[PDB]
């Protein structure tokens, strides 16, 4: 044979290219140095292809794989096929069952390193040294729809990272919102089946705007802090790499002495905080349900790694009781006002995995992995998740050797008496299978806890109490985070929250429901209670109106780190520009648009009317991405139209659309010279306004303005503009 | 702790040391040194212990083993017990489904040669070369029994041999016989039911001495020819290394030239062939359950490596129907008198696994694991077995990835478009999933047939008639292979297969299946059924006696290859003999008999009425390896009492019994000195018997007499003076 | 064809006969007329078989049973023939995993009723009135062999009861010896690795005589005490029908008051303790290893029902 | 099997038969029918071969194929008429 292309275009080049100039790859093809401790222990299972024989399993050469075996040519397939029925039952088994919650969910391999040795807090061995680098896995999720469901739904986003260190796995198994929506794993499964599809017809996918799930809410107002995080833009991001982390939960950090310290994990996006907007979203889950693993993969190809800050939040074991909430609460947030974020380190996530299946969707991360240095708490959601991974795993990974799968498995030493089970890859060659046995002379041996390469011991904490299936009075407060959350978002982010509830109640059925919803929300606050009732044609009631709204948080009438936009945190980098082209360009734009784009790393698609390419006025040949309905505004941050022949395309329906879509997702655009016609289909006016761009030619200063637009993300002072823009 | 005994007696020598001398141990730590190619590439999972400390799954290290986490020393064990939930959830999970059928399995690793390039009828790449060796994995195995069933039952036994080969695995999944019981793969289930423990109450275990068994067979005629197999002592081998192995059904060998000649597989044990009596054999199964497992694992850590030629039976395609029988009839044999078996090469198994589950328990053996230079025949058993085998083990072995479990995987090249499935361990990086693609050039290849290195490509046999459910004329003639192997055994072979007969259907309860039976063996040959009726308490009618027995085979009326015994081929090296001790034995006679066992690689047991040491006449330390009732007669292959304080054990009833017990199972006695006086116990005459080795000492020619004895096995001219005997 | 002999012999009577004299049965066929409301429940899926068809698990009937589909007689067989795969499919996915320990074990149904009310001590319903039968099924079984080994090895026995009890299901998971050998659940592993066969070469089956064994006792002096009741005549005994049985544990019971009271459960054998002798036992193993799957069978089939206080 | 956890997938409710199924098929895993046939196979005389047989006929016939006309090589070939 020989069907690749003469001139060697089927293969990408092994380089950092920006998204859409080459055709994405496994890692390893795409960057075969990009290198860490977990990439070169993968090599022995790694399989290539090039120049070898097409062969069965059992490395039969096949002659003809085109065929069944079969008596004449067109007679009846014989069973003694062999060929064909490896290969057809191989076909046939490649499902695994999808994971319970999470099951949507795109990860690439980093690497994580400290910025200075935490040894005075905690003995964990990955944090010890700033010199020391630790591998890491990390898959970002949805939470309710299945494996094949789309990126850019309303939920919660799961945050898994799996650090691969010298004494242990230790996996931070973190969401994008601060707490969880119930305080007791035993309610899970509940909380769960009132969220994913109804069980009569499995319906909807991906979406909390149902019956069941608002159901539960109204009468579960432990929910309503993370109800707020996932009604509020933070339930659509832009980016996995501009969404923040948390652990969620307290947990324990111990140092060689023994002192236990109460911490709270942290992420912070170093491209910053950045999240879509509702239409945009939604419009996005049809146009391209894979968006976020996209983005994931192609800003990793490009070399806009998505970097991350590990950060602390510690508290003093003394201070446990000092705060009008239980630390052991998984519905409240620790204010970062009260108890400031330390920085610890950074993960980058370099490489893309080689072949999905066998790398993300066999994965395995569980909280109850920790090592040597942390311990948990017994906060009653964390304590249920310690039994659920261990279990869901060994059905949904087909065994108890799931840490023998390529990803999971640990890179520092493992030695234990356990056996067999399905699928057992390691062979041991110990004598003994027991202990205490002196036939080995008792190895692998214990090891007694220590300051450094000890075995685990827990911390010592006092339990006094009886057996009770009870929840902690002190638990019992569900308004004011909330509340704190609320006061503490911009007007258009509360409008956004607003709208959010407003249109997730439209969808329930049973108004009792989101009458019951309403009355939640007049114990938060009254104003956000009230806009959303309008929306419903629902009235207040006297006494709703008259619910004395609930305490500060220890003093806090608003933080504003719990919004995304209060402070000022843009990044560039990364992000993608539409270029609206014409028939006859003009060629001074481009050169200009590109070279400024290029210099904040801002990426570029050039779109037209149909493929192939057009020619700018100086002969220059510009080749076209795509179409305007191939690539929508949606998956672009800003659109910038230049000058030339605008007639080409002012007549395009799509062009304008491409233009009144981008306006009303509140998106910078940019219009050079008779770009400035365009100005009638989003009806601004002569003298201009805040967020558009307008000039004779494309210059310098031109795109200094777009660029300044694209680090504050969106023109949220063209909300009450957008109403009267039929889009 | 540091528990192993400080002179290192814990640790058995890496060095060959027979059978008993020192612990047994995995195979890699008891002969590091016997390496081969699929032996080397297991490295990468073989685990390691010494030295190491223990840790979790995960690779964190355990400081205390011994104790759960609880709140208080005597409180409740806290969910929070991640150490403890692992372990104990890997232990819950080490069970797989058994086979179901050839449950009970021993198995060990060997090498191959062929003695001479067999190019000339097949391009095969393993027999093309006498230079090129190919690892083998064996697995040697009962039929009906579970995985913790006994080895010595009356039952087939299996024979599976993994070829490791350059151009794919080669499984030959043979028998101990020649046929099988049943024609055609449907009715498999039937056969296998039946056979099988009883649905109701699952009775019995490892026996086919039931109704249902004898119940189908009476039914299905086409069963006898295996069912005389199964009741002579071929049912019940002495080891797995002195039965013969056969293949069964008729295969191709397909050349260069594309010639196919039919060929039957054969294995002859180079140790000869050799089997236990009944009560032996039954007894057996209660003191040594694990009797084959042991003796092979022990003959292979004292170098007595079980070694077997490969032969094949060719018959050109010309000669496909000249033969009374059909050559694709699985329940008939090709008499070595008409088809001589041609030497092809030798199989030695020379180092036991590591760990049995991982490598016996996982082993996964299929017919259809053909290679170019191979191919398959019509036999409609064979066809059936083709769809099998893969199908059971995508739930046996958790998934369609089984060929990743590390000994079954190939030590060739292993590429194709494959991927996913339940325990996925190889990533691939190919850009394709498919073929025919050009994205990556179409790599994986396909590759023609040709004479080495080439694809497989199936052998264009013609194929004429009509979609039929229909056995095959040529099949229907059940009685005249019974009858052939019936009188091509010795008298006592007859003897001994008309008890097995005899004692199976005493075990039937309903009385019409054994008359049932009785009529089937009237078909077959008179005396064989007078003999087994007159058992039974039945008498044949008129008609019976008038059976025209069957017409001889191609003119053959016997064949005595078809034999254990009729051509002596008895071999004493790995063989053993129990010597009772005394305590004042003859130094001398010690001397002259151990050293003379030894230079014929003949393995002894010292044994005495409690374990410790015994001193010998002249000071010697002699170290008892058991006592009487702990290594019964059954165990060994012959006896020898020296002289010495014979009152010492004279009146000890475990003593005198061990020799009832071994002559009654015919095998050698010797009895030196004072010894003699043991003869009233077995009731020899003074003037002594043919099988009784006795002499004043055991100096001159006592030792080779008892080794003559022993070569020829056991002494069957004592068949009528164990009639009485009350043992 | 092959049908049955015109007397009828070969169908067991159904009533109740000695050891024997009849070939044993399936439970429902055996006794009829035995019921209780487990027993009935099960209704729903007994399949009965004679005058029906034999048929696919589709329901399609199957004109020949003998024979796979080929081309021409001496034929290939085509990979069309649904019926041959089907009934080699299930055929080849007959085996589930056994039980990681009690693999061998041999039951049967039963009822319980207690001699008075408990309620003094206890608000459990199945103890709360002397009327009030509660249907068991019963589970005895080795420790440590497969599901295939011996039952008459010397070894503890499992002796497992299910209540189905009108506010739940109780099951009463005891052994023959009041003890155990270890202390805590987090050397179970270990302990079952230690008497389980050893792992190089998976030998021996349903025996603790090997070194692994006595190494961890050895090393482990809490495993003493149910030792010495292994290596006693306890550790091989006669029947089922002829044993202790323990739950080992003190549990607790709770009153409606809420006073509770630490228990320990027996099982007492209204037919005595009987066990054999270590020659005589060992032997069996060989002779028949399903000696007490066939006792426990037979004596059910004889109306010498096992009785346990 | 792999997708539904065993071979006694149509005792699952919805793929249940509604006409009878009787035969000769054990075990497996979540087996739910518990069939009290004295016999797992056939032939047999301890169930006087009971389920049985049907042969082909116009109605309530055990299946049989089409004695369809096989005539060929052993090939792995495409049809010329599929070309
Ligand atoms: C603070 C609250 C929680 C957080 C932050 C959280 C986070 C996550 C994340 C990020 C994943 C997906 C990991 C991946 O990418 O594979 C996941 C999966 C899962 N979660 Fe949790 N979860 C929480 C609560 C719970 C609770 C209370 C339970 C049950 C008691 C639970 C059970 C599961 C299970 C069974 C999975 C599937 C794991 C697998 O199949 O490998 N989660 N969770
Ligand atoms: C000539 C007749 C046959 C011979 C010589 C034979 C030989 C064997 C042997 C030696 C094994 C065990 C391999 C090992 O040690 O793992 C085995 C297993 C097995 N046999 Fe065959 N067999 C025969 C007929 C059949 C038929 C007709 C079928 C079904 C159509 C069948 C289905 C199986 C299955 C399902 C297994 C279990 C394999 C596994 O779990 O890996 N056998 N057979
Ligand atoms: C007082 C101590 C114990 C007693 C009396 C006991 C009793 C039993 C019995 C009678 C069975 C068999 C039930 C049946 O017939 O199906 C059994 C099975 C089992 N035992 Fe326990 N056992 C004990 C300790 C333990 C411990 C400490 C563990 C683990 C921490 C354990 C794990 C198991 C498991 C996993 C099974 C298999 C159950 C199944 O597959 O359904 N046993 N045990």
């Amino acid at each position: 044979d020989s069907l690749a292309p003469e001139d060697g275009s089927h293969r990408p080049a092994a380089e950092p290219t920006p998204p859409g100039a080459q055709p994405t790859a496994p890692g390893s093809l795409k960057a075969p140095d990009t290198r860490n401790e977990k990439l070169n222990s993968l090599e022995d299972v790694r399989k290539g292809s090039e120049n070898y024989a097409l062969t069965t399993n059992q490395g039969v050469r096949i002659a003809d794989d085109q065929n069944s075996l079969r008596a004449g040519s067109r007679g009846p397939t014989l069973l003694e096929d062999f060929i064909l029925r490896e290969k057809i039952t191989h076909f046939d088994h490649e499902r695994i069952p999808e994971r319970i919650v999470n099951a949507r969910g795109s990860a690439a391999h980093g690497y994580f390193q400290p910025y200075k040795s935490l040894s005075d807090i905690t003995k964990a061995d990955f944090l010890s040294d700033p010199n020391k680098i630790t591998p890491v896995f990390v898959r970002f999720s949805t939470v309710q729809g299945g494996a094949g469901s789309a990126d850019t739904v309303r939920d919660i986003r799961g945050f898994a990272t799996k650090f691969y260190t010298e004494e242990g796995i230790f996996d931070l198994v973190g969401n994008n919102t601060p707490i969880f929506f119930i305080q007791d794993a035993h309610k899970f499964p509940d909380f769960v089946h009132a969220v994913k599809p109804e069980p009569h017809w499995a319906i909807p996918q991906g979406q909390s705007a149902h019956d069941t799930f608002w159901d539960y809410v109204s009468l579960q107002p432990e929910t309503l802090h993370n109800v707020m995080w996932a009604m509020s833009d933070r339930g659509i991001p832009r980016s996995y790499r501009t969404m923040e982390g948390f652990g969620i939960h307290t947990f324990r950090l111990i140092n060689a002495e023994g002192k236990a310290t109460f911490v709270r994990f942290h992420w912070k996006p170093l491209a910053g905080k950045a999240s879509l907007v509702w239409d945009e979203a939604q419009k996005l889950t049809g146009r391209d349900p894979d968006f976020h693993r996209r983005e994931l993969w192609e800003a990793i190809e490009a070399g806009d790694f998505p970097e991350y800050e590990l950060g602390f939040q510690l508290i003093p074991e003394e201070d446990e009781f000092k705060f009008d909430f239980d630390l052991l609460d998984p519905t409240k947030l620790i204010p970062e006002e009260l108890v400031p974020v330390q920085r610890v380190g950074k993960m980058v996530l370099n490489r893309n995995p080689d072949n999905f299946f066998a790398e993300n969707e066999q994965a395995a991360f569980h909280p109850g992995h920790i090592v040597p240095g942390l311990d948990f708490t017994n906060d009653p959601l964390l304590q249920g998740r310690l039994f659920s991974y261990t279990d869901t795993q060994i059905s949904r990974l087909g065994g108890p050797n799931f840490h023998e799968i390529p990803i999971n498995r640990p890179t520092c030493p493992y030695h234990n008496f356990q056996r067999d089970g399905m699928h057992r890859m390691g062979i041991d060659t110990n004598p003994a299978n027991y202990e205490p046995n002196s036939i080995n002379d008792n190895w692998p041996r214990e090891t007694p806890p220590g300051p450094k390469r000890g075995g685990f011991e827990s911390y010592q904490e006092r339990v006094e109490g009886n057996k009770v299936r009870e929840r902690s009075p002190s638990f019992g407060e569900y308004y004011s985070h909330p509340r704190l959350f609320w006061l503490s978002q911009t007007p258009f982010e509360q409008r956004h929250i607003v709208d959010g509830f407003s249109f997730e109640l439209s969808k329930v059925v049973r108004p009792y429901i989101r009458e019951r919803v309403v009355d939640q929300l007049a114990h938060i606050d009254l104003t956000l209670a009230q806009a959303v009732a309008k929306n419903l044609g629902i009235e207040l009631t006297d006494d709703q109106l008259n619910i004395t709204p609930p305490p500060d948080v220890n003093g806090l009438k608003k933080d504003p780190s719990l919004s995304l936009y209060a402070i000022p945190d843009g990044d560039v980098k990364g992000r993608v520009v539409a270029i609206l082209l014409n028939d006859e360009v003009r060629s001074a734009d481009l050169l200009a648009i590109l070279k400024a784009l290029k210099a904040k790393g801002v990426h570029a698609k050039l779109l037209y009317s149909r493929m192939g390419e057009v020619t700018a006025d100086d002969g220059t040949v510009l080749p076209i991405a795509a179409t305007f309905a191939g690539a929508p505004s949606l998956t672009v941050d800003a659109v910038i139209v230049p000058c030339g022949n605008i007639a080409d395309i002012a007549d395009n329906g799509d062009a304008n659309y491409y233009l009144m879509e981008a306006y009303k997702h509140l998106k910078p655009i940019a219009l050079a010279g008779d770009a400035r016609k365009f100005k009638a289909t989003i009806k601004i006016a002569d003298q201009g306004e805040e967020g558009i761009v307008e000039a004779d030619s494309a210059d310098g200063s031109f795109m200094d303005e777009l660029l300044t637009l694209m680090a504050a993300h969106r023109v949220w002072s063209r909300i009450p503009k957008i109403d009267k823009i039929p889009a």
